[PDB]
C-alpha cells in the first residue's frame, strides 16, 4: 500500500515516443541495474535530449524490431531521465540471461573519453532511489556495468570508473 | 562528502554562486510553501538557467544589500531545481510574517502571459515531496501562492491558476 | 579430469530450493574451503534435513534478502550433502575476501556442544575428495575453519577440534 | 546549541589498543547502527573489560589480520563504553553492505541466556544520543540486530529481545 511520488520522469508521450508494443513484465522487486551508454550522439538541452531519445527508439524498433526502445529509462546530459520501457517492463540492454533480472539505464552519449555531467548522474542517482521507494528495486539493489554482463566498451572507459565508485556497485 | 540524491538539486557552487552570508535558521518542520515567479529572463537549457539563477542571486546581493538570494529554492525551465538558501535557513520572498514560517521556491520567467514545461510543474512538486522526507516539509504542508500572501501579480496569472489545481493547496 | 559421479549431494529441486538469483562465478580450481556451522537447530533424517536446508534458505533470502542461501554445501547429521550454490557460483559465508577464492560448506546444527556425527564428517570428507575430483577444487586445497577467517564461534569448538586434525588443514 | 556534552568514553590508550592501521571513512550523518555482541566471555570491572577489549583486538588484528579491531564501540559489563574504530572509521562488524554505512557496536560477552546489565544498556543508548548529538548518526537513525543483516546469532537471544525494544530499532 505504497503509493507517494518520487522522482521526475519526462513520459513517453512528451519525449513523442512511438507506443509500446512490449507486455513481458519483470518480477517485483528487481535485484539488479545495468548501467550503459548509447555510444551516440550527447545533448544538453531538454529540446535536444528528447530528439535524441527519440532516435535511441527509433534505431531499436525501425532496425533492430524491438518492441520498444531497449531500456527501462535513459539519461539525458540535461540532467533529465526519461521514460524508457519503466519499471514494470523487461527490457532488452544485457543480453536473453540479463534481461529478464534487470533494469538497464542507459547514458545518452558515448562516455569512452568524456564524463556525464554531475546532473547526470544526479539523476541516474535519484532515479534508483525512486525505483527502491517504489518497491521496483531490492532494497539492497546491485549497479553493474555493461561489460560486466556482457562483451562491450559500453558504458564507456570514464563513466565506467565513475559508477563503479557508486555505493551500490558489485563487479 | 554528501551522497547525490534528493530531488536532483543543482548545488550552490554548480550553478556559480556567491557564498551565503545568511545564518537565520529555519524551524524544521515547516507547515508552508509559497510559489513565486521572479519576473526576470526565462531559460530553457541548464546553460541559460544557471546564468540566471547566477544574475538573480547578484540582484540580491550585489543591489539589495541581501544576505543571500530571497528563495529557498528556483525552478528553471530547463526542468531542474535550483538550490537558493535550502531547507534549513530562513528565506526572504514572502515579507516578515511568511518567512519564517514558509519555505519559498520560485519559477524563474514571467508567468503572466505563459506557463512553465511540464517538467517544471514536475521539479517543483517533486521538490516539496523530496522535502517531507527530510522532514524539512510536514507530511501535510499547505501551498499558498505569492497573491494569497502578499500584494503582488507574482506567480504569474498564468502560473497562478495552475497552483490551484495542486494537492496540497489551502488558500 | 576422469569422469566419476563423485559425491551424492542432494539436488536443490530435492530439498526445494527457492530458485537462486546469484550470477556471481568461481574461478576452479578453488584453492580453499571454509567450514562453517548453521549454529541453529539440527536435523537426522533426509526428511528433516531437508526441511533444515529450507529453514536456512529462507533466512538468508527471505529476512536478509540475499540472492540465494549463502554456502556452497551444507551437511546433514542425516549423513547427505545438500546442493546450495554449488562449484562454481561465489558463496556468501565468509566474507568478501574470502567468498572469491573459496568454497563453504556448512554443517547444519550448532557444534559448540556436540560434535557431528561421523556421517556427517564422512558426507564433508567425500565431498571434498568429489571437487578435486571434478577439478573443482586444486588437489592441495586448504581447509580453514571459519573462526579463522571472520570473528565467529563458527564452526563450533568440538568441530573446530575436528577440522584442525584433518590432512588439508592449514592455519 | 546546547554544546555537545556527550559520553565517557574509554580510549584506545586507556585500554592500550594497538595503533590502528585502517584509513577507510565512514561519511557523516550516519544513519545506521548495527548491534552485535562478541559472544565470548563478559567482563564486570575496567580492568577486566579493558583486558577484553585488548583481547578482541588482538584476535581480529593478529589472527584475521584486519588493521584495526572489528567494532567501531565495544560496551563492557562494568558499564564503559571502549573506543574502537570509533565514529568516522569504516568498521568490520556486518559485511561489505552494511559497514560502510552504519556504526556497529558491540557488548563483551555472550547474551543467548542472559542480558547486559542495566549499566551496560545505559551505556549504549547514551553512546547513541551522543552519537546524533555530535551530529555521527543521523537524528532519525535505525537500529538493526546483527541477526538482521548477517547470519549469525549475535546479538544472542535476549540481548536481541532487547534491541526490538528501543525506539530506533527498525527490521
Ligand atoms: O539526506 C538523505 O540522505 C536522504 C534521505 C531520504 O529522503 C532519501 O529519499 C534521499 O534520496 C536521501
Amino acid at each position: 500500500e505504497d503509493p507517494p511520488a518520487c522522482g521526475s520522469i519526462v513520459p513517453r508521450r512528451e519525449w513523442r515516443a512511438l507506443a509500446s508494443e512490449c507486455r513481458e513484465r519483470l518480477t517485483r522487486p528487481v535485484r539488479y541495474v545495468v548501467v550503459s551508454h548509447t555510444a551516440g550522439s550527447h545533448c544538453d538541452t531538454p529540446a535536444s535530449c528528447a530528439q535524441q531519445a527519440q532516435n535511441v527508439q527509433s534505431y531499436h524498433v525501425r532496425n533492430l524490431g524491438w518492441c520498444d526502445v531497449g531500456y527501462n529509462f535513459l539519461i539525458g546530459e540535461d540532467g533529465l531521465v526519461y521514460e524508457g520501457r519503466g519499471w514494470n517492463i523487461k527490457g532488452a540492454h544485457a543480453g536473453p540471461t540479463w534481461n529478464p533480472i534487470s533494469i538497464g539505464i542507459s547514458f545518452m552519449g558515448n562516455y569512452m573519453n568524456r564524463v556525464p555531467p554531475p546532473r547526470a548522474l544526479r539523476a541516474a542517482q535519484n532515479l534508483l532511489a525512486c525505483g527502491v521507494a517504489l518497491g521496483a528495486l531490492r532494497s539492497n539493489y546491485e549497479v553493474k556495468g555493461h561489460r560486466d554482463v556482457q562483451p562491450t566498451l559500453s558504458p564507456g572507459d570514464r563513466l565506467y570508473e565513475i559508477i563503479q565508485t557508486w555505493s551500490h556497485y558489485r563487479a
